[PDB]
């Protein structure tokens, strides 16, 4: 459950956060497989509520209606042929699987669903699946709403309703049934694994009785005995009596404190700063590394909406962000998802974005294709933060570092620090209000290398700056504090 099962030498997956199938299986083919990307996190592709106020907001995906594979993403054969693509070209699908609850409580009854089935949450009654009333929580739920209303009751938070979304009776052989047909029949079509969504909701006895009646991977695209990559999305900032840590026998925990901190460390927050993150990892506090699933940013909290507070960084803080994905790439701690999201307009009155609600870009309700630009931008308002080259040039970092051991760490007390992965790659910030300019020991071969965050190695040469290592390992090194991009990062890869 903890090994991701990319095809050897790919560290790295992306969530396309709301992309229809058809565009994934495209972006696997013509950028993800060559880029070497190991996979991607697709939204909830299970059938939901079509909400209309507000207008088709992005979090309807996680009102589950029935286990159709039938969303605004694409329908069933669109997404069996999006994960055939791209596991044929060493490209894997990871489920985003909402398997805690069904919609919420007061939705109305009706058809008003992405596959037209109906469903009544009043009466209890999902006949897609089918679910009925004593398939929900509300006589094992305590508090006097039915709804969780608090964590330090490590009970409660399992048993009642999530902001109000119908508790599923995970402990039910039949409801963990419906959940392992559901997550087998992807399975056998191809998928290498699952975002298990809302796990601190869950119990984790419950996830592992699911899990017991969950398949190898396809025998045809994975090696015999595979299996399925397990990472529970669990938000542990530390003040609760549930731990991510709970949840290790299972799989990975998404490690949310990293995004918080490394946004801190960032942003300079609290008088915090770079060279405090020499022993970043575990020193922080953080799960052991084989069972942390790293981010900058997720799909929740990259608009206020989730965990991490205001501290997170996202791609509206393009440079800094650039800067924090290129530290996680670097760093060998944990296994590294990397966000692509699309632009909203944003709108901030006394604090709060009124419009973080906004779903993906559409035209009356039905999602925009991934339009790529001849830079290799993308349009239709899809960000495209793996296609930066800054970003997409560090996964291939991380790719050809794999295994490469943390060592030759450098600060200057503040904020210019460096480090290197072996004798594979060298990475070196600069976040302090003044140049950085040094000669540091980079403990890669002799040579020119390219610096893969201002340019690329091309046809033998650099389109940007080029790094001179000596004989001793030796480099010099200068960042501008007002540079475009306060890094430099050079790779065995990127040697000429
Ligand atoms: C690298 O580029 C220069 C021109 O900028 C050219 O003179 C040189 O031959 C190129 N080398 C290779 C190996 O392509
Ligand atoms: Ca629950
Ligand atoms: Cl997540
Ligand atoms: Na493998
Ligand atoms: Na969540
Ligand atoms: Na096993």
């Amino acid at each position: 459950q903890y090994s991701p099962n990319t095809q050897q030498g790919r560290t790295s997956i992306v969530h396309l956060f709301e992309w229809r199938w058809v565009d994934i299986a495209l972006e696997c083919e013509r950028y993800l497989a060559p880029k070497g990307f190991g996979g991607v996190q697709v939204s909830p592709p299970n059938e939901n509520v079509a909400i209309y106020n507000p207008f088709r907001p992005w979090w309807e995906r996680y009102q589950p209606v029935s286990y159709k594979l039938c969303t605004r993403s694409g329908n069933e054969d669109e997404f069996r042929n999006m994960v055939t693509r791209c596991n044929n070209v060493g490209v894997r699908i990871y489920v985003d699987a909402v398997i805690n609850h069904m919609c919420g409580n007061a939705v109305s009854a009706g058809t008003s669903s992405t596959c037209g089935s109906y469903f009544n949450p009043g009466s209890r009654d999902f006949p897609a699946v089918p679910y009925s009333g004593w398939d929900f929580n509300d006589g094992k739920c305590k508090t006097g709403s039915g709804d969780i209303e608090n964590y330090n009751d490590a009970t409660q938070v399992r048993d009642c309703r999530l902001t109000g979304l119908l508790d599923l009776a995970l402990e039910k052989d039949y409801v963990r049934s419906k959940i392992a047909e559901y997550m087998n029949h992807l399975i056998d079509i191809g998928v290498a694994g699952f975002r298990l969504d809302a796990s601190k909701h869950m119990w984790p006895g419950d996830i592992k009785a699911i899990l017991d009646k969950l398949h190898n991977l396809n025998s045809n695209w994975f090696p015999a005995g595979s299996k399925p990559f397990i990472y529970q999305e669990v938000i542990d900032l530390g003040g609760e009596p549930i731990k991510s840590s709970d949840y290790f026998g299972n799989g990975r925990v998404t490690e949310f404190k990293y995004g918080a901190k490394l946004g801190t460390v960032i942003r300079k927050w609290n008088g915090e700063k770079m060279s405090y993150l020499k022993n970043w990892g575990e020193g922080w506090g953080f799960v052991p590394s084989d069972r942390a699933l790293v981010f900058v940013d997720n799909h929740d909290n990259q608009r206020g909406h989730g965990a991490g507070g205001a501290s997170i960084l996202t791609f509206w803080d393009a440079r800094l962000y650039k800067m924090a994905v290129g530290f996680m790439l670097a760093h060998p701690y944990g296994f590294t998802r990397v966000m692509s999201s699309y632009r909203w307009p944003r709108q901030f009155q006394n604090g709060n974005d009124v419009n973080d609600w906004v779903g993906p870009p559409n035209n009356n309700g039905v999602i925009k294709e991934v339009t790529i630009n001849p830079d290799t931008t993308c349009g239709n308002d899809w960000v495209c933060e793996h296609r930066w080259r800054q970003i997409r040039n560090m996964v291939i970092f991380r790719n050809v570092v794999d295994g490469q051991p943390f060592t030759n760490w450098y600060d200057n007390g503040s904020n210019q620090v460096a480090f290197g992965r072996g004798n594979r790659g060298f990475i070196v910030f600069n976040n302090d209000d003044w140049s950085f300019s040094l000669t540091l020991q980079t403990g890669l071969p002799a040579g020119t290398y390219c610096d893969v965050i201002s340019g690329d190695k091309i046809n033998g040469n650099c389109t940007g700056i080029k790094i001179y290592v000596s004989d001793d390992g030796k480099a010099h090194f200068s960042i501008s504090n007002s540079a475009e991009d306060p890094f430099i990062a050079i790779h065995a890869e990127s040697k000429l």
